[PDB]
């Protein structure tokens, strides 16, 4: 449910131009607040969980590129944010579950 499946598809870009716009505009974002998508593949950044199999959120060793979809003035409008950090990831099942935040955790 709130898994890596679902992980992926709202944190794992392939892209360091997320056109927040379109993209978050789904029935998957609904246009929150904010989104911040991660440049890599979900391969490397489930890599992160290796070994993780109870839930425990984990900070990266490393920084990653991350570009932050986040509301402007207007509702459902984005400035994309592209930064690199490191990011804390709930691991279960050696899998990244849960987002808790970027830099530490």
């Amino acid at each position: 449910m709130q898994d890596w499946l679902t992980f992926q598809k709202k944190h794992i870009t392939n892209t360091r131009d997320v056109d927040c716009d379109n993209i978050l505009s789904t029935n998957l974002f609904h246009c929150k607040d904010k989104n911040t998508f991660i440049y890599s593949r979900p391969e490397p950044v489930k890599a992160i969980c290796k070994g993780i199999i109870a839930s425990k959120n984990v900070l990266t060793t490393s920084e990653f590129y991350l570009s932050d979809c986040n509301v402007t003035s207007r509702p459902c409008k984005y400035k994309l944010k592209k930064s690199t950090n490191k990011f804390c990831v709930t691991c279960e099942n050696q899998a990244p579950v849960h987002f808790v935040g970027v830099g530490s955790c």
